[PDB]
């Protein structure tokens, strides 16, 4: 039919649209699981007694990212938002099973 | 310092490993967020009276895959993995606040 039809494209686009972000979340997650055994070693790194001495070595490179004063910072401020975000969403998904 | 060095290199492993995986999780979050909306249709479409009827049509095409036996199935299946994923994670980032 052509109003069968109807259905089966909206249904189709639908999906189309939410599948992929449904499989690259997962993706994402299980790669990030794998390495977040490290953050507090990152976290604790930055703003240590040890971090600001090498911070103020007279390098003759361009001194790491990881001993600026923003780079850890910044990570430690996107960690913090994401377990946010993920406190919020467990819930709703406890919700839609 | 020779010592010096090798504290730093580790630290710059570590971040760069790590990093990476902390962005794709947050960016892969933040589009799933955005579509999330549209899951229970999906799983409500699934299983129900007009997906059967509409599967079991003589179309004239290979059937939508929305159609088939399986592909929503795998789909609850693989939301309903992330929701116990997503809900095991959280107090876990929090500890980490
Ligand atoms: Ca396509
Ligand atoms: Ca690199
Ligand atoms: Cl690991
Ligand atoms: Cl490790
Ligand atoms: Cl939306
Ligand atoms: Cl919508």
């Amino acid at each position: 039919m052509k109003q069968d039809q109807l259905i089966v494209e909206k249904m189709e686009q639908t999906y189309e649209a939410f599948s992929p972000k449904l499989a690259n979340l997962i993706e994402a997650l299980d790669a990030f699981k794998e390495h977040y055994e490290e953050y507090a070693t990152l976290r604790n790194f930055y703003s240590s007694d040890e971090w600001f001495r090498l911070a103020n070595q007279p390098w003759d490179d361009i001194p790491s990212g990881v001993l600026s004063e923003d780079l850890l910072f910044d990570m430690i401020g996107d960690h913090n938002q994401l377990a946010a975000d993920i406190a919020d969403l467990a819930p709703i998904m406890a919700k839609h099973m």
